């Protein structure tokens, strides 16, 4: 999840966040971070819990 | 300058920020609050200087 915001980071600091994207990932402490920006970009994403 | 860098913020924030893009800039004093992030994203610019 660390590496995961830093992910997120470069792909922001690459400008790869496009509304063609639609992404996969695998640990779920995924909702409870820093976040906010990022949603007003397009990009389809999804998530897990339980 | 204060209302570029607004645009520029508002740019990157909707993902307007794209290598597509191929843009021309008015005045000439951007640079003094960073372009750095906004650089490596592959965007395409131009301006002035005198």
């Amino acid at each position: 999840h660390t590496m995961a915001a830093q992910i997120l980071k470069q792909a922001m600091a690459m400008g790869m966040m496009t509304e063609y994207y639609h992404f996969i990932f695998t640990t779920l402490d995924l909702y409870a971070l820093d976040l906010e920006p990022y949603r007003y970009s397009g990009v389809n994403l999804t998530g897990f819990r339980i």
